[PDB]
């Protein structure tokens, strides 16, 4: 199992603009277009991202291409973050995917706001980190996805995704 497969399960795939769990215009595999309430602003952003006049609809290939760029960016964001990098480099491969998932979902600032959890993961105190991760708006808002990511950090296996 890998990051792409993991995120494809967590995010789904939609070829027409839709609103995410927070009510924000998104498309494809969890690609946020804009936080603005305007559908046009969203369509504008979409056309700018695809490089053509899409009219709110994209193909599967286009979706996958945004997806590759977004995963790439998430990882790169982690590596560039002084607070995140050290933790990320301390993790094994499976857990790294859990870290990428979080950043992809909520951005680097967001995650960078989980200080205590970061420290606990860095110390490899899995169960404790798992409990601390659960005390968050993230877990309360998207509990089933949070549980899957949390189990992944807790166990270091893909069991939650099987
Ligand atoms: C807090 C989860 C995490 C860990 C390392 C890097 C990014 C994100
Ligand atoms: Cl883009
Ligand atoms: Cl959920």
């Amino acid at each position: 199992m890998n990051i792409f497969e993991m995120l494809r399960i967590d995010e789904g795939l939609r070829l027409k603009i839709y609103k995410d769990t927070e009510g924000y215009y998104t498309i494809g595999i969890g690609h946020l277009l804009t936080k603005s309430p305007s559908l046009n602003a969203a369509k504008s952003e979409l056309d700018k991202a695809i490089g053509r006049n899409t009219n709110g609809v994209i193909t599967k290939d286009e979706a996958e291409k945004l997806f590759n760029q977004d995963v790439d960016a998430a990882v790169r964001g982690i590596l560039r973050n002084a607070k995140l990098k050290p933790v990320y480099d301390s993790l094994d491969a499976v857990r790294r995917a859990a870290a990428i998932n979080m950043v992809f979902q909520m951005g680097e600032t967001g995650v960078a706001g989980f200080t205590n959890s970061l420290r606990m993961l860095q110390q490899k105190r899995w169960d404790e980190a798992a409990v601390n991760l659960a005390k968050s708006r993230w877990y309360n808002q998207t509990p089933n996805r949070a549980k899957r990511v949390i189990t992944t950090f807790r166990t270091g296996t893909w069991d939650a995704y099987k």
